[PDB]
C-alpha cells in the first residue's frame, strides 16, 4: 500500500510506505481527526518490554546492514537474557545514539529535523545524584553554546526502572526566565512561568524579582526530592534585541537566551524510557519573536511596540498588532546575527524542511510531519510548507510528553 | 466513547463534543495516520457512482427527512409519516425524489454550518436561497445567476445567497458552472514563458479562448460565464459589467501604492462544488458571501502560482531583498493586506479583517457547543494565513468530523464532458 502527499505550489507528489511502520495511536479515527489537539489522550511488564526491544534491536540492525547477522542474533539473545533475569535491558552505546538520532528524526513536529544526523549525544546513565546531573548538564550548555556557534546535543539520565526512582530535569526548559504575579494581577517576567518560579522560591530560592531572571535548575535523581542549582551565568549566552532601523527599540530593555534546550520531555527507546534527557539545538526566530514576545499570555509587548511606532490602536483592521509584529521579529533576527549567534528564520527553516521532507521520501519512504506544528505562526502562506500536504503517524524511537512531576512526585523531607 | 473535550489554551475554556457521534463518513484518518492536512483526504461517499437502486436511495432520504423533522419537533407526526411514503413512492416510480421547498432551504443552511473549513458560519442561518430546480437551459442559468449576482452584491452591501440549480440524475444531464467562482480574472501564457493575469485560471481561460471567447489580454479581464445545463455542451455568457463591482486599491499612507493599478472584486462565490441533501446531489449550486481580507491580500496576490506581487511592492518600500531574514516578505504582505482593507472599507464593500472573522468563530463555536453539542472545524484552513498565532483561533483546539447535508468537491467538468 501507498499514500500519496502533494504540494499545490508545486504540483510534486510524493509517495508514503513508510507510515506502514507506526504501531502507536495518532489520536484520530476513521470519522474524527485530532489533529489539533495538543496532547490527544506505570511502567511496562516483561511480555511487554520483549517485542519492544526485538522490535528497536530488528531495526538498529537493518539500519546497519546487519540484519540477521550472528551479532544480530546474539544481540537478540542478549537483551532476551536480560528482560527475563531482571525485567529490563540495558542499551549499548551505539544503540543510544542511534535511537536518539531517530527520536530527533520521528519527531514530526519539528521543523529542524534536516539536522537530525549532526547530534551530539552525551551518555549520562552513570549518573546517580542531582548534583552528578547539575554537571552533566552544565557540560552540556557549555558544549552546546559553543560561543553562539550553536552546537545541537543531548543528555540522556537513568532510565525509567520500576517509576518510584525516576530522573527527572523538572524545568521545562535548561534556561528560561522567571515571572512574578503581583498583588495588582500584573506580571514581572514570563507569565508562562509564574508556577514553576513559585516552585522554585519555595524550594528556598532566592528570586532577583527582574524582568529576566535565569530560573535555577531543579533536579531530580532516583525518584527523591528535586534540588535547587544555579547556573554559572558565565554558560548562560544572552543577545540584547536592538532593531536596525528603530533606534528606540533598545530601550525596550528586552533580551533573550541563545541557547533553546528541552528538559520536560521523554525519550523512548526499544520500550526504555528516559525521563530526563535534555535536548537542545538553535532557535527559528519566531518562536522568540512571534510565541516568547507576542503572546498574549507571555511577554505581551505587541502594545508597547505599536504605540512607539505611531500605529493606529484603535482598529483591528489597521492591522496594527500585524505591523508590530514583524518588527519585533526583525528585530530578533538582527540581534542574534550581530552577536553572531546561531538562529534561522522561519523563511529559511521552512525550505530546508521541504528540501529534507524530500530526501527522507527518497531514501526512507516518507516522513512523518505535523502541518498545525510545521507551519510558522506568522505569515504562514508565504513558506513553502503551507502548500505541502504531510501524513502524520508516530514512529518510535520518539520524544514524548509526560505529567510534569510536582503533579506526580510524592514528597519526603520533614 | 461518548464525549471528546477541545481546551483553548489561551483562555483554558474547555468544550465537550457529543455532536461527533453523529458523523457519517470517513475523515480519511485512522487511529496510525492523520490526514489533516491533505486537501482530498478521503473519497467515501454516500451513494455510489450514479444511478442508484432503492435500497441505496431511500435510507439516505429517510436519513435527512428524519432529520429535518426532528429539527422542527416533530418526528412520527402525520406529515413526517406522509412525506416518507412520498418520497417511498417517487424513488419507487423515479429513481430519485424532489425536495420541498421548506427541505431544501433548512438544506442548504446545514451544509454552509455543517462546512468545517469556513471561518464564516456564525452567519450560518441568514443566508438567501434561490430555488433555480426548474431551469432547463444555459441561457436560464445565465438569467439565475446575474439575478443572484445583483441580489448578493447589493450595491456593496454584501448578501449571503446560494442558487440551486437542478439535482443529478443519471449523470449524463448535469447541470454545471464550469467556473470555480462566478467572478475570477484571465490568466494568460506569455510567448516568453511568464504569465498575465491570474495564473490559477489559464487553463479554464484557455478553455474559454477555445471556446470562442474573444480575449481582452490584460491583468484584470473578468472571465466570462460557462454554464453547462442538462449534460449539453456549456456555453458562454458575459456578465454585465454593471454587475460586476470592484475595488481599487489603494493604501492609506503609500501614496505609490495605487500607481501599482490593482484592484478585486467584491462578490466571493464559490461555483464548482456540490450539495449533497438526504442523497440528492446538487452539482451546481453557486454560493457567495464576503471576503476576508487575507483571501485577497495574502493568498491572490502573494501566493507564488498566483499574482505573487510581493516583488513590486517590496522594491517601492525599499526594503531589503538580499536575503530573507529582513523579513522583506513579511513586511510587504502586511502593508498589501492594510490597502486591501482599506480600499474595500473606503468604497464602503463589505470586508471582514482576519482577527474579526476569527474572534467571531470562537464565538460561534462556543455558541455551537452550547445549543448543538459541538461545531465541526478544521483547523487546518481556519487559521488565517498570516500572523497565526496573534489571532484566538491559532490558541483554539478543534475537532473535525463530516456531517450532512454538505458541501463537496467534485471533478473539474472538462475531464468528465464528452462533447457533442
Ligand atoms: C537544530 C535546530 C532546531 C530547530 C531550528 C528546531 C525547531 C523547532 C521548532 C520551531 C519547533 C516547534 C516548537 C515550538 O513552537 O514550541 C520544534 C519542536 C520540536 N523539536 Fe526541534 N528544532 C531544532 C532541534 C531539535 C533537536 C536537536 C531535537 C531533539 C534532539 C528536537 C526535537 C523537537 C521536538 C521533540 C519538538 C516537539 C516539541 C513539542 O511538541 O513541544 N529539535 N523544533
Ligand atoms: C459570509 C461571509 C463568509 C466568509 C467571511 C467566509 C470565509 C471563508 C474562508 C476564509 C474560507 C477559506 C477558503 C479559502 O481560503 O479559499 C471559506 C471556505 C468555505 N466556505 Fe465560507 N465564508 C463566508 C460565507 C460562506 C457561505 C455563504 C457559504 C455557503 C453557503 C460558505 C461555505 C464555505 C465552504 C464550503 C468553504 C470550503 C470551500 C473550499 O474547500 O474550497 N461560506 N470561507
Ligand atoms: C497543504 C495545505 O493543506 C493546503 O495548502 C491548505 C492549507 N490551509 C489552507 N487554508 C485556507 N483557508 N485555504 C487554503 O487554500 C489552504 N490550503
Ligand atoms: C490548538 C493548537 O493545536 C495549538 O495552539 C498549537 C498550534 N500550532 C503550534 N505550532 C507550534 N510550532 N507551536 C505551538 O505551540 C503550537 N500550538
Ligand atoms: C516546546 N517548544 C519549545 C522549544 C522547542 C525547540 C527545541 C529545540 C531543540 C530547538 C528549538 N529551536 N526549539
Ligand atoms: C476556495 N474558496 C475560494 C473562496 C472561498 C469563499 C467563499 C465564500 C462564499 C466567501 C468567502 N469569503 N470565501
Ligand atoms: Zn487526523
Amino acid at each position: 500500500r501507498f499514500l500519496k502527499v502533494k504540494n499545490w505550489e508545486t504540483e510534486v507528489v510524493l509517495t508514503d510506505t513508510l507510515h506502514l511502520k507506526s504501531t502507536l495511536e495518532t489520536g484520530c479515527t476513521e470519522y474524527i481527526c485530532m489533529g489539533s489537539i495538543m496532547h490527544p489522550s506505570d511502567v511496562a511488564t516483561k511480555d511487554q518490554l520483549f517485542p519492544l526491544a526485538k522490535e528497536f534491536i530488528d531495526q538498529y540492525y537493518s539500519s546497519i546492514k546487519r540484519f540477521g547477522s550472528k551479532a544480530h542474533m546474539e544481540r537478540l539473545e542478549e537483551v532476551n537474557k536480560e528482560i527475563d533475569t531482571t525485567s529490563t535491558y540495558q542499551l549499548k552505546d551505539t544503540e543510544l545514539i542511534y535511537g536518539a538520532k531517530h527520536a530527533w528524526r520521528n519527531a514530526s513536529r519539528c521543523v529542524g529535523r534536516i539536522q537530525w544526523s549532526k547530534l551530539q549525544v552525551f551518555d549520562a546513565r552513570d549518573c546517580t545524584t542531582a548534583h552528578g546531573m547539575f554537571n552533566y548538564i552544565c557540560n552540556h550548555v557549555k558544549y552546546a553554546t559553543n560561543k553562539g556557534n550553536l552546537r545541537s546535543a543531548i543528555t540522556i539520565f537513568p532510565q525509567r526502572t520500576d517509576g518510584k526512582h525516576d530522573f527527572r530535569v523538572w524545568n521545562s526548559q535548561l534556561i528560561r526566565y522567571a515571572g512574578y504575579k503581583q498583588p495588582d494581577g500584573s506580571t514581572l517576567g514570563d507569565p508562562a512561568n509564574v508556577q514553576f518560579t513559585e516552585i522554585c522560591i519555595q524550594q528556598g530560592w532566592k528570586p532577583p524579582r527582574g524582568r529576566f531572571d535565569v530560573l535555577p535548575l531543579l533536579l531530580q535523581a532516583n525518584g527523591n526530592d528535586p534540588e535547587l542549582f544555579q547556573i554559572p551565568p558565565e554558560l548562560v549566552l544572552e543577545v540584547p534585541i536592538r532593531h536596525p532601523k528603530f533606534e528606540w527599540f533598545k530601550d525596550l530593555g528586552l533580551k533573550w537566551y541563545g541557547l533553546p534546550a528541552v528538559s520536560n520531555m521523554l525519550l523512548e527507546i526499544g520500550g526504555l524510557e528516559f525521563s530526563a534527557c535534555p535536548f537542545s539545538g538553535w532557535y527559528m526566530g519566531t518562536e522568540i519573536g512571534v510565541r516568547d514576545y507576542c503572546d498574549n499570555s507571555r511577554y505581551n509587548i505587541l502594545e508597547e511596540v505599536a504605540k512607539k511606532m505611531n500605529l493606529d490602536m484603535r482598529k483591528t483592521s489597521s492591522l496594527w498588532k500585524d505591523q508590530a509584529l514583524v518588527e519585533i521579529n526583525i528585530a530578533v533576527l538582527y540581534s542574534f546575527q550581530s552577536d553572531k549567534v546561531t538562529i534561522v528564520d522561519h523563511h529559511s527553516a521552512t525550505e530546508s524542511f521541504i528540501k529534507h521532507m524530500e530526501n527522507e521520501y527518497r531514501c526512507r519512504g516518507g516522513c512523518p510531519a505535523d502541518w498545525v506544528w510545521i507551519v510558522p505562526p506568522m505569515s504562514g502562506s508565504i513558506t513553502p510548507v503551507f502548500h505541502q500536504e504531510m501524513l502524520n503517524y508516530r514512529l518510535t524511537p520518539s520524544f514524548e510528553y509526560q505529567p510534569d512531576p510536582w503533579n506526580t512526585h510524592v514528597w519526603k523531607l520533614v
